[PDB]
């Protein structure tokens, strides 16, 4: 039997013996988090949520699990888990290469609350275009969606009438909203939590103009410094897949072959450890 | 005192009876990141203009001057965006904008600031900007939407590595006022078709969403700022494709806010 | 059914349907806790709490809650509580002036770790006078009682045989006495917690004079600055109830005619929500 | 060395052979706050009486005089306590007391302290000090005890609003040093019945607390300190109806402290 | 019934009726903990391990539990525990001399994280060698042996092919190590995780020198400063049981008379409430 | 440029043709500790050599040293430990090593640094330095390893309590640097057999952990540092022991670092 773990922002799903049941902790970052703490949020909140005995080997996949941060995350889980095998843990990125282009080859782009992609060679991302962040890049994401959103919205760019719902729907107040943006921690998570509004209000031609640009751009500033032209590309994340109709559309305008799209990576990442 | 201010440099001018006897220059002050008993150090080391300097963050200053500054008048400290609405309108109405590291636009009438839009910042809003400059600069150039060899020439020019631009927007200090120590970068390369549209775009959309919203079709949108006066070519060449008539626009606000005292001193 | 909260110092009892049980939380106060962490303690204690299904509309009364920080609350109360309606939250003085003055109108003060005077004027409190707390004012309070007598003990002003006893039973030195208090966060609360001292040594002529001289002056420097001269006073809180008899006690000698004393508002905080 | 402290100034006087030659003044100086390397480096920017510079914190001043100041003789130094105890009772027994911005008293036989009051703070106790006064006026009238000009004027005089007033004695750093910036809109204002005797009985409750314990019926009381000249009338007119003898009382120490070191030196 | 803490680094197990149920609970330490924590540690995790019913009085010895913090402890202990007695602690060393020492009088070494050692005279200890901690003394500990370990493995001073298992046994990297003795809390606890390295490597004859010599320099630097010359010297502890065989080893060849050697004093510290 | 540095005192020396014009000397930098602008501050108020600038570090000099000084050339931020396989080995081949308040080898070829080994710190490793030399001095007195009134003389010497030394090592910034402090009370009692065999010891250390490495048998060992000069007795006399070829063994690296840029200036 093997563990595996595909998590980043908000929760984290835990889903098998030889080919059994999941659990729901929270999302395990070794870029804000240390690993004097990881060693107690999967021995409370995940060790009684666990099957009892002796474990195989675990592969942890999540946000910054990076190959300079990963040992933050080996150290830690195998001080906590019950394991005899060994730990293994690999990009963000890879748990969506690995569970959207299998054994195979391709791209693969993570559209969360950041937008990344890679160069799967079937051996692993022969190249990477860092994203650079909610703030440089990152176009094409919750956190950049929900920045575009209240970009246009506080400032009176779209329907009066509009504005005065987000404003109550979320409780927040303009200040508030700027305070949460310049001096509080996860600006990214903030604004991205704005996102929904976006899929609530598709009907607005001007809304849906705030997802499809995003995409078209991402398309054409992120993914096509590849060899495209003669490769398919697939999709993993929340805002992928809530807007599964929208991104692709552009895709379609972009001379790209869009294939699968799925928001979790976890259906065939079992298929890849068993 | 008159004094202007703006995060990098606050030029000051001791007015007498007409004009500067003798100018000086201190690093800018600004409470809304610096402590009262630390500008009452700094200064001790009248009419007030600063950056951040909102009307409910105003008896900050007005104190510290005091301490440090003797002067037996009246004490004044108001927004940066108020100097340039009194230099670039005077008495007469008009529509004040700024375009420093943060761009910003408001409407005074004739005796102070009535609608003023409300710039975000550095992410949310400022379009046309000297940060969101660099926000569009070193995210394009980083993104490979530009030539190989201008992404070396630029880095090796800032001598600065990716891994640390990076932490040098989210991690580090001052995101905005970062980028725009790397806004230069952009008028020493206007040849490009490219860096020039980067520009242009951030130009149109600073009308398209800032000073369009105010009467423009009666009234003169007078600008002010570092990167007004660098890229002033660029500037009006972008209220050409948009319809609106430019009017003063002065790098220094300082000149005209001296004839706005210069009735009583 | 409606839920009900008035909190503040200390833990906060949660107790209806149309006129059912209640709960022991803590205090939530916006003001020293934020709202990404507010949406841990009612998930956490005060979740597995509840009798489930979903609810009508909570009015959360209670420390810090501010018509300012009011949203605090409720931007989390929302995120954490399985509501369909909506959530409101008043002043922690207006959880007096409901309960206390419910629908009519008249003076409330509030005694406890701080106290704080206003003058419901039937729709709300039409002006309020910040006691400006444990220091500068809050005259009347634990606060101001525990400091007070720790001020009057650790300085021979008091019987030499009771500040023996006073620096054993608190196990406190003088040294940390001291450095509890301008070294340390919530000592308005820390002297508060050398309050009871007082109730339980009311036969000392002078320690009484030490808790009544405190209500003179509370009553003509704190509420005298309304139409008293017309109106009845009520008070709620802790110190409000334990010293009742002594409290009322200055309010005769004061030309004002006390009122309704209790503990806690929530009694007829039931009955103004249902 | 010979140097007295007070934190805000703190008065240096070296000396030479009978009289100072030559005086300066550099902000004061508090271990308590201060740190070693910080006055090693201020400093460099004998016989030490500083204030909360207690024998416990002594060696920290010690060594940052000695690292930035050129000396090989016998480095001290003391309380601030004990410079009162020396200039106000030379060599003879007395009730050494200060009323600067905190209140003390103690009993100097004639070598040391012996026995010695303690003053819990500006919240716990310091009864009759320059931080009390302001915890008590900024109190009273922020508290409409007081008449309702005098309260525009106030706040008018130190250009601070109620909200910020909380946030200057709770919030921000200290809030004893904070109240005694605002205890001269007393001494300015002791026509009113009232804002002196808040005063009187900030002075009778420090003897009812403070002096009235030492064998008082032999000893002469002697005060010293910024707040103890400053309100030298009220204060023996507050000994007036506590029945004590107030003997040397002057505002600063250094006077009676080089008539100590006056014999070797 | 009496309860007893013997407390430090790592767990704390807490083990009577009248000469009954030991719980796991964590470390308490005053030094780096505060008291407004602890009495939520032991309301937490530790009332529901409690069998109920008001106790008498507890001796709580354990780190930091000092003659100058020990109140920091008896006024949380007392502040969450159902107790009617009263609360008593002693310095963690003491927890030594009264199970190795009993009522008798002798040396006593605890040898953990931190090597100290006392003269107990049957009445306390009258006379203590302050070990200065993992840097300047602890000369003998679990601190001292780790960072010599690594100290001389990070170096090439032993056999390449044992520093290749040590760091992928630890899955530490060289800079990882260095940045968690430099710019991280608890090094003295860092280092010592790499303690076991040396017992299961004692074949090695370097590494056995290592443990050796590290005991020798202890009984020649730290306790040699009593009258051992005609006192038997006892010993408690993890590295101190662990290296029994090693460690009395160098006793013998320094001319003086090891006694008791177990891991916990707890056993006969039961033994001394009763 | 050309400067060296070591934290505690950083000596500049202006090149302009074949030798120093006018030297200065501001305390030592180093970016693991100091902030850009924060040196670009400092400096404000050409080839670099400093403590702790790595070459991956080294971009955080370059830039605050072209901000505030003034220079069209090539700029250089290197190692300290790279000053010293300069100036002690010149061009040709060697075993550069630093003996400051942390010790150092590297095996520098004749061009750069080929094979350097990995001094982990003050507490890992650095036998042989100038802290590591208190952490075992202030170890044995403290440990009354040693005679009863050197540990008073000691304490009076440097007018430091037992618990604060503590306070000094653990708690408080900079052990290393702390216990360098403490290293000159070594060399003012070398008459004791003890406390010289507790440098010799900490010496034969240094080479049979560091130095005994390189191919010692054939190339010439170089020394340099202030406790390097300091102990240049013992020095070598732990060479004697070990058996191994010591060299240019200078105290400051400047002089041999001049004839490396000698060449073109």
């Amino acid at each position: 039997m093997i563990l595996i773990a595909d998590s980043g922002s908000t929760k984290t799903d835990w889903c098998v013996l030889n080919g059994i049941k999941r659990l729901g902790t929270k999302g395990i970052n070794p870029f804000f988090q240390s690993e004097e703490e990881i060693q107690q949020k999967l021995t409370a909140s995940l060790l009684p949520q666990l099957p009892e005995g002796k474990f195989n080997a675990v592969y942890f996949y999540g946000a910054g699990c990076t190959p300079e941060k990963a040992p933050v995350l080996r150290r830690a889980i195998a001080d906590s888990l019950p394991v005899i095998g060994n730990i293994k843990a690999n990009s963000d990125m890879l748990a969506a290469a690995h569970g959207l282009c299998g054994q195979k080859a391709g791209i693969a782009c993570i559209l969360g609350t950041g937008s990344n992609s890679c160069f799967y060679n079937g051996k692993e991302i022969v190249s990477n275009i860092s994203p650079l962040g909610f703030i440089l890049g990152d176009e094409g994401s919750g956190a950049v969606l929900g920045k575009l959103l209240v970009g246009d919205i506080l400032k009176n760019q779209l329907p009066a009438t509009l504005k005065e719902e987000f404003l109550k729907q979320f409780d927040l107040t303009p200040p508030e909203i700027i305070d949460r943006v310049y001096r509080q921690p996860f600006p990214n998570r903030f604004l991205a939590s704005l996102s929904p509004f976006i899929a609530q209000h598709l009907e607005e031609p001007a809304i849906r103009q705030l997802v499809m640009n995003s995409f078209i751009a991402f398309f054409r500033r992120n993914v096509m410094q590849y060899d495209y032209k003669q490769y398919p590309v697939h999709f993993i994340g929340s805002i992928a897949y809530c807007y599964k109709e929208i991104l692709q559309d552009a895709a379609r305008q972009t001379g790209i072959q869009i294939g699968k799209i799925l928001q979790s990576p976890m259906e065939g990442l079992i298929q890849y450890h068993s």
